[PDB]
C-alpha cells in the first residue's frame, strides 16, 4: 500500500556537501579539509604494515567464521582494558572491569548509552562539552537520555574555557551524566593540560558524577599511548569508576571493519560479572554477536609482542606527521607576513583544529582557493601535506590580512 | 561510586547451558543438538571453497580498510535485492525497493524494528507466529514495538496448524504488523505448501496488513534459491509492499563476518529515496557504517558468475546433507522397530527439528545417552552425521518405546 508517503527526506549532511563540491572541482590545487580519516603525505588511505602482516597472519591459519560470543573475542576484549587502563594498573589487576567488544567506537558509546537508559537510575541527564562529536547528541538521544552541556571551547582565544568549565561543572546536580573527551577533543582539538586535569578530576569526584570517557583516539594524538590515557587513569586512581569508549578506527586505520570496546569499571570482580550479564542482554536483540575481523587483527596487533612493537612506531609516525604539519603552518603564515596569532594550531592536538576562521573568510577561501572545509572553521589536518603546506598557509594568509 | 550494586546477574542462556554441559561431558558418543551453525559430516565448521576463492581475490588487491557508506556497500546492496526479489522482478527493475546493509540477519532486524517503531504511525503490534526465533521478541520490545501472536505450529500432529493460522490472521486489525518466516521456519522446520502461501496471501492483501519477512534461510533450505525465495516474490506479485531482512550467515556462511541487508518495498523510486534518507538517519546513531569484509566476500561472489555457479553447488550440498540426515533418522526409526508416526521430521525443512519429544525424554537422552538438545525437543539436524544417525535413532526409539 502507501505506508511511507508521509517519510521526508532528511536534511543533508553539510560534510557530504563539502566532500561533492571538491570532487567536482578541477583545479590540481585543491584541498580537502573536511576528510575525517587519515590521509598519508600523498593524500592516500594508509593500511598499516602491522595489519597487513596480522591479516597475512589469519589466512595463513585458515580460521573459521563461526559466530563470536556476544561480548566479542577474549583475546581483544582483555588487550583492549589493558590498552586503555596500563598493565599495573589496579582496577586491571583486581578484574574489576567488564569490558565487551562494540561496533567500532560509535557502537561502543550507543552501547553505553543504552547501557545507563536501562541501569542508571539517579539521572537521564548527559552533559556534552560546548561543542562535541555532532553525532554524540543523537547517540544519547535515541537512546533515551537527556541533553545538558558545560562550557568547553572559548572562541576568544581558540582555547579551553577553563573558568566557564569549573563553573558549569561546579553547578551540576551530584550523580549526573557527564561525558569527556579523554584526548584530542573532536572537533576543536583543545585538550585540558594536566593540571587543569587534576582541578577538573576533584570536582568530578566532589559532586560524584558519573564520567564518560569517549577514547577514540590513544596513541593517534600524541603518539604516546600511556600519555594519551592519562586523564582517564587519573580519574581512576583519584576513585572516580569511569565508563569508556575505546575506537581502534584511528591508532590501528581499521575503520571499516569496525573495531572498538565499551567499558565499565566496578567495585569488584562479582559486580562485574553481573553487568557483563546485562550488557550481553541488551546487545544480543541489537546485533546478537559482534564482526570478527577487525577484532582478530586489533587482538594479533596487541598480543604478539613482535607485532605490538611495529604498531607503536607506525601509530607515532601517524601522531608526527600530523604535528609536524601544524609546525609548518604556523612557521609558514609567519614567513608570508601574518600579524596574527596563530599559537593555537600549536597548542591543539589530533587531527581536528579549529582555527578561529569566519565563514566569510572560509567561502572565500573555497571561491577562491579552492581549500574546502565547512563553515565552522573547522580543519582536518589529514588533510594537509608537505607538498601543500605552503599553500594553505599562503590562502589563509590573504583572507585574514 | 557504587553505581551498580543494584544490577543483578541476568538468566542464563539455555542453548549455552546445551553446548557447555556437552563439552564437559566425556562419553565418546556424546551429541550436541544444540549446535546453531551448519556443521560437516565430521561435525566441524564448513568454510565455503567459495568463500576462500573470494578471500584470495580480495587479498591481491590490497584495498583499503576506508569507512563505507552509512547504507553500506553499493555491490552488496544491489546484488542482495536481486537474489531476493529476482533479477526481472518488477519491483526491481523499477528501483522501487531500498535496501542497506545491516549486521547480519539480527541487525537487519533490528534497524527494521527501529525503522517501523518511529514511522509505521499506523500501528505499534507485531505479531510473531507461534513459535518464533527467541530474539524475534526482545528485538521488536526493545525497539518499542508490542509483541502479538498468531497460531502456527501444531503440536498435536507436529505440523502447521493451517486453520488457526487463516482464522489469526482474519481477526488482526488492519494496518498491524505481521512477521513471516519466509522459510525454514525456526524454531520448528515446519513450512506452508505453495497453496497454503497463496491463501495466506490474499488475506494479508484483504486486512491490508504490513508483512515483514524474515528471511534467514535463502538457498539453505531446499538447496534452491529461487523455490525459497517463493513466498516473497509471491506476495511482492500480489501488490503486497513488504519489509524484508536477510542473512547469509548460513547460506555463505559468513556467520561472525556479519553480512545482512534490509529492504523496504516502496511506492516508488521518488519514495525510495525519501525513506533510504530516514534510515541512514537512525543507523548514523547506532553503530556509524557496517563492517567491510563480509559484505566484500558476498558481493565477489554473487557478483561474480564463477563464482555464483560453485556457491550454487555448495549450497545445495549443504541443504542435501541436512535432507539425507532427516530423511536416515526416519528410516532407522523405523528399523529399530518404532511405531510412532515420525514423518514430520522428513516433512520439515532447514536445520532445526520440532521432534515433539517431551522434556522428562529430552532428560533421559542427555542423561543415559550423552545427546543435547534444548527440552522443548527442537534439535539441530546439523548436529547429526551419517555415522552417528543410527545412535540417535536408538536412543530415541529407548525413550519413547
Ligand atoms: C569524538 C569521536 N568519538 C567516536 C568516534 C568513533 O568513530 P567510529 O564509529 O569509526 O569508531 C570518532 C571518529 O569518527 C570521534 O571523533
Amino acid at each position: 500500500s502507501s505506508w511511507w508517503s508521509h517519510v521526508e527526506m532528511g536534511p543533508p549532511d553539510p560534510i557530504l556537501g563539502v566532500t561533492e563540491a571538491f570532487k567536482r572541482d578541477t583545479n590540481s590545487k585543491k584541498m580537502n579539509l573536511g576528510v575525517g580519516a587519515y590521509r598519508d603525505d600523498n593524500g592516500k588511505p594508509y593500511v598499516l604494515n602491522c595489519v597487513r602482516k596480522a591479516e597475512a597472519m589469519i589466512a595463513a591459519k585458515k580460521m573459521d567464521k563461526e559466530y563470536l560470543p556476544i561480548a566479542g573475542l577474549a583475546d581483544f576484549t582483555r588487550a583492549s582494558a589493558e590498552l586503555a587502563l596500563g598493565e599495573n594498573s589496579e582496577a586491571f589487576k583486581s578484574g574489576r572491569y567488564v569490558t565487551v567488544q562494540g561496533i567500532s567506537g560509535t557502537g561502543s558509546l550507543r552501547v553505553g548509552a543504552n547501557f545507563l537508559q536501562r541501569f542508571f537510575k539517579f539521572s537521564r541527564d548527559v552533559y556534552l562539552p560546548k561543542p562535541s562529536w555532532g553525532n554524540h547528541t543523537p547517540i544519547f538521544r535515541d537512546a533515551g537520555l537527556q541533553l545538558q552541556a558545560y562550557r568547553y571551547y572559548d572562541p576568544k582565544t581558540c582555547s579551553l574555557d577553563f573558568t566557564g568549565a569549573m563553573e558549569d561543572i561546579s553547578k551540576i546536580p551530584e550523580k549526573s551524566i557527564i561525558l569527556l573527551h579523554a584526548c584530542a577533543h573532536n572537533p576543536t582539538g583543545v585538550d585540558p593540560r594536566q593540571e587543569q586535569w587534576k582541578e577538573l578530576a576533584s570536582v568530578v569526584k566532589k559532586r560524584n558524577l558519573l564520567a564518560y570517557f569517549d577514547m577514540a583516539y590513544q596513541g593517534f594524538a600524541s603518539g604516546d599511548i600511556n600519555r594519551d590515557a592519562w586523564a582517564l587513569r587519573h580519574f581512576i586512581e583519584q576513585g572516580i569508576d569511569v565508563v569508556l569508549s575505546q575506537s581502534y578506527a584511528h591508532n590501528m586505520g581499521l575503520y571499516g571493519e569496525r573495531a572498538g570496546a565499551f567499558t565499565v569499571i566496578c567495585r569488584d570482580a562479582e559486580e562485574a560479572k553481573r553487568v557483563e550479564s546485562q550488557l550481553k542482554i541488551l546487545i544480543r536483540p541489537m546485533y546478537s554477536n559482534p564482526p570478527m575481523n577487525g577484532a582478530r587483527i586489533a587482538s594479533l596487533i596487541l598480543n604478539t609482542p613482535e607485532l605490538r612493537k611495529e604498531w607503536l612506531v607506525e601509530v607515532k609516525g601517524m601522531a608526527d606527521r600530523i604535528i609536524s604539519m601544524r609546525t609548518q603552518l604556523v612557521s609558514n603564515l609567519k614567513k608570508e607576513g601574518s600579524s596574527h596569532n596563530w599559537q593555537h594550531i600549536t597548542d591543539q592536538i589530533g587531527m581536528f583544529c579549529f582555527t578561529g576562521l569566519k565563514p566569510e573568510q572560509v567561502e572565500r577561501l573555497t571561491k577562491e582557493f579552492s581549500i574546502y572545509m565547512t563553515k565552522d572553521g573547522r580543519i582536518s589536518v589529514a588533510g594537509v601535506a608537505s607538498s601543500n603546506v605552503g599553500y594553505l598557509a599562503h590562502a589563509i594568509h590573504q583572507v585574514t590580512k
